[PDB]
C-alpha cells in the first residue's frame, strides 16, 4: 500500500578502470556496505576520476563511460535510476530504452572520451577487469573478438567503451553474441547514436 511503497536506490560509482598509464587496471573505490548505504541516500562524497567507472545497484554491477561530458550506460543495468553524487541523487538527462541507453551529467572530476571520427574498424573493448580486447568492427553496431572467450569474461562490462586505435570512443558495449557460451562477437551502441541523442 501507499504508506510502505519503497523507492529504488541510486546507481553508485564503486570503482574505475585506470587507463592513465601504460597498464590498465581496475580500482575499487567503495566496498559493498558503503555502496548499499550510498545507494539509499544518493549522497556520494567520494572523489571521481577517469573515463570508465564501475557502477552498482543493489542487485547488479556494470560499467559507465564518460563521453563529451555525459556519463553513459545501459538501460538494462540502470533503468531510470538516479546516480549518487556529492549533493544527492542526480536525475538522468538521457533515457532511451529503444537503444538500451541512459546518461547522466558526467561527475565533477571525471574525464571524458572524445567521440571518434576516424572511421577505423580496428577497435578495443575495455572490460570491468581492465582487459583490453581487440575487436574488429563488423557493422554499425557489431564487432568480432579477435580472440573469442567465454561470456563469463564479459559479464558485467556492459556500459564499457569500444575505443579506436587513437583512444577515441566508438561505442558503448551492450550485449554479447554467444555460441555455446563463447563470445565471438559483441553488439554496441555507436557513438553517433549517443551524439544524436545529445
Ligand atoms: C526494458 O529495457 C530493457 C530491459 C532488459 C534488456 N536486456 C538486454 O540484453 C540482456 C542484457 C545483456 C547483457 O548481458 N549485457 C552484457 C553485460 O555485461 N550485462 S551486465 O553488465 O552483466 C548486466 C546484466 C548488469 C547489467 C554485455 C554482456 C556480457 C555477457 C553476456 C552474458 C550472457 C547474456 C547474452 C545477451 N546476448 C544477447 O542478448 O544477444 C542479442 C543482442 C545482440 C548481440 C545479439 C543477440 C546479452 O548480452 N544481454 C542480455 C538488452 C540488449 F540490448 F542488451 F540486448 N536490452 C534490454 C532493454
Ligand atoms: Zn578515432
Amino acid at each position: 500500500h501507499m504508506a510502505s511503497m519503497k523507492k529504488k536506490g541510486s546507481v553508485v560509482i564503486v570503482g574505475r578502470i585506470n587507463l592513465s598509464g601504460d597498464t590498465a587496471y581496475a580500482q575499487q573505490t567503495r566496498g559493498e556496505e558503503g555502496c548499499q548505504e550510498t545507494s539509499q541516500t544518493g549522497r556520494d562524497k567520494n572523489q571521481v576520476e577517469g573515463e570508465v567507472q564501475i557502477v552498482s545497484t543493489a542487485t547488479q554491477t556494470f560499467l559507465a563511460t564518460s563521453i563529451n561530458g555525459v556519463l553513459w550506460t545501459v538501460y538494462h543495468g540502470a533503468g531510470t535510476r538516479t546516480i549518487a553524487s556529492p549533493k544527492g541523487p542526480v536525475t538522468q538527462m538521457y533515457t532511451n530504452v529503444d537503444k538500451d541507453l541512459v546518461g547522466w551529467q558526467a561527475p565533477q572530476g571525471s574525464r571524458s572520451l572524445t567521440p571518434c571520427t576516424c572511421g577505423s574498424s580496428d577497435l578495443y573493448l575495455v572490460t570491468r577487469h581492465a582487459d583490453v580486447i581487440p575487436v574488429r568492427r563488423r557493422g554499425d553496431s557489431r564487432g568480432s573478438l579477435l580472440s573469442p572467450r567465454p561470456i563469463s569474461y564479459l559479464k558485467g562490462s556492459s556500459g564499457g567503451p569500444l575505443l579506436c586505435p587513437a583512444g577515441h570512443a566508438v561505442g558503448i558495449f551492450r550485449a554479447a553474441v554467444s555460441t555455446r557460451g563463447v563470445a565471438k562477437a559483441v553488439a554496441f551502441i555507436p557513438v553517433e547514436s549517443l551524439e544524436t541523442t545529445m
